[PDB]
């Protein structure tokens, strides 16, 4: 086990902060919660601090900490995400929404004191202004996914490509293609893995006492397919 | 006609600089040439100054100055690109190669003295290291396309989208979707167009005497699709 992996033996507080600009509409989101990598369980709550979120909450779930995946403790494995800690990793995505616009995101995931922090900047371009995203036509729900991890030896990190199906309020799905790379922030050695996948299930809900625009997230993340 | 449009009555020298990183392979490209917006004609030559270019030249053509498009009289009032001059505009793209990786680019296009300068940063992610791009399976050749332009009134700029077909050596094409946004650098007024398109044609060639990895580009671009 690496020292980074051992930072996750307990339940770790999480902070998320996102600065976003979609079709010129600027917005910010703060999140708070905690993660238990022993079980793969994450609880997170997000509040749009700038007023109404200009995109549907489900389009941001993947952007809002895969270092909390449950990896099998008694099977040999390389956990890139935890082993990069505490100095952390940069997580970059392009997300392409079919027949709509694209997100470009850059995030730093690292310890700040005792807290695992995910700090993101997001740029959205070419969204249809009365389309499914800008028009808030997505159902407030979320599907489970398998996402396949592979080593990126040239960048001493990992790459991930995966498809998300976002259900529409009135029936149908919006496909969202995710292109992801993760690279360590520090100089020290990191674990690069054999190909495997992370299995994610997520439950979205609301707090009746929170009048701000917000999202309550419960998530389970488990590694598998480990050669 | 705006003062920025009038900076293009003659033949304007062009400088291009690109700072790139694809799958961790860093590379730089310098270009020089000139543009004639009266006819829509561009001539540019690019030299990889870091050695071998790690992607095929055709994948970079769109990244390497739409202010040289020929806007006819009936639609000059739609010419955002020239009206932003001389202070210029930022051009941002996401480019998605079908079943391959993505480029993310940001460029500043502006006059530097009497030269029109395109200065670009490019980052490419998730390319298959044995796919058509990284394995250099694209034909050194180029197709004719339509570039769709609309006003982005929220950002005082324009939104641009189009699909390029990159020819493959053994036949067929690799599709590349372009998501584009342009916003002025300065604060003064710009022309916000009605929806229209640019029609493009390009020819790629080589200089037998240039030992460095390079591309010679001839390009013709004309605006069309006049909404009354």
């Amino acid at each position: 086990m690496t020292p980074g992996e051992e930072l996750f033996t307990g339940v770790v507080p999480i902070l998320v902060e996102l600065d976003g600009d979609v079709n010129g509409h600027k917005f910010s989101v703060s999140g708070e919660g905690e993660g238990d990598a022993r079980t793969g369980k994450l609880t997170l709550k997000f509040i749009c601090t700038t007023g109404k979120l200009p995109v549907p909450w489900p389009t941001l779930v993947t952007t809002f900490v895969q270092c909390f995946s449950r990896y099998p403790d008694h099977i040999r494995h390389h956990d890139f995400f935890k082993s990069a800690m505490p100095e952390g990793y940069v997580q970059e995505r392009v997300i392409v929404f079919k027949d709509d616009g694209a997100f470009v995101t850059r995030a730093e995931v690292k310890f700040e004191g005792d807290t695992l922090a995910n700090r993101i900047e997001l740029k959205g371009m070419n969204f249809k202004e009365d389309g499914w995203i800008m028009g808030h036509k997505l159902e407030y729900n979320y599907n489970s996914h398998n996402v396949y991890i592979e080593a990126d030896k040239e960048k001493n990190g990992i790459r991930v490509n995966f498809k998300i199906r976002l259900p529409l309020k009135d029936g149908g799905v919006l496909l969202a293609d995710h292109y992801q790379q993760n690279t360590p922030i520090g100089d020290g050695p990191v674990l690069l893995p054999d190909p495997h996948y992370l299995s994610t299930q997520s439950v979205l809900s609301k707090d009746p006492n929170e009048t701000r625009d917000h999202m309550v997230l419960l998530e389970f993340v488990t590694a598998a397919g480990i050669p």
